[PDB]
């Protein structure tokens, strides 16, 4: 007869990846030799950030989000 | 006879990748020899950032987002 | 007879990649020999950034986003 | 008839006198040594020697090689 | 008839006298040594030697090689 | 008839006298030495020697090579 065959076999092996921030870095022996601050007064007021001989690693990642939308429709 | 065959087999092996920020770097023995600040007064007021001999690694990643949209439609 | 065969087999092996910021760098022994600041007063007011012998690595990545849109449509 | 007499004679000397031999050091005096150090930074390997009076002898050499070969062949 | 008398004689000397041999040092005096160092930075290898009086002898050489071949062939 | 006498004689000397041999150093005096250093930066290898009085002897040479060959061929 006038038969109909539909085979709907879509295949997804895809990857969505975010690598965001500080990844796979090497920090080998970081630091200064000598740091000296000599004063009679240190007077810090009203939103002061002071760093003296410090080591800081700071990572902020507001991003790196993944959105995947997939839709399938078969209508006979 | 007057038959119909439809074979809907799309294949996706694709990659969507973000690599954002500080990735795979080498920092080998960073830092100054000597840092010296001599004063009688240090007077810091009202939104001061002071760095004396510090090492900072700062990474901000608001970006690096991935969006994937895929749509499939078969109408007979 | 007057049969119809449709084979719909598109294949996607594509890569979409962003590499944004500080990637794969080598920083080997960075830093000054001697840094000296000599005063009677340091007087810092109202939105001051002061760096004395510091090393800073700063990476901002608002970008590096990926958008992939794919649509498939078969109508008989 | 054939007669072969093979009588080579070796009384030879091979000698090395290498380094510091037969010296006289009568009352050697090293002075006062002062090494004052502050606020130094070293990022790589340091080798340091400090002292008043050194006698140093180093001998990688002074080796002897003697090769001797005797071949007597008849017919 | 044939007669062969192979009788070479070796009384030879091969000698190396290398370095500091037979010296006289009578009351050698190293002076006062001062090394004052401050606020120094070194990014790579440092080799340092400090001192008043040094005797240094280094001998990579003074090696002897002797080679001696004897061949007698009859027929 | 044939007679061969092979009687070479070697009384030779090969000698090397290399470096500092047979010297007299009567009351040598190194002066006072001062090395004042501040605020220095070195990006690469440093070799430093500081001192009042040095005797340095270095001998890479003074090696001896003796090669001797004796061949007697009959027929």
């Amino acid at each position: 007869g006038g038969s109909v065959q539909i085979v709907y076999k879509p295949v997804d092996l895809s990857k969505v990846t975010s690598k965001c921030g500080s990844l796979g870095n090497i920090h080998h022996k970081p630091g200064g030799g000598q740091v000296e601050v000599k004063s009679e007064k240190l007077d810090f007021k009203d939103r002061v950030q002071s760093k003296i001989g410090s080591l800081d690693n700071i990572t902020h990642v507001p991003g790196g989000g993944n959105k995947k939308i997939e839709t399938h429709k078969l209508t006979f």
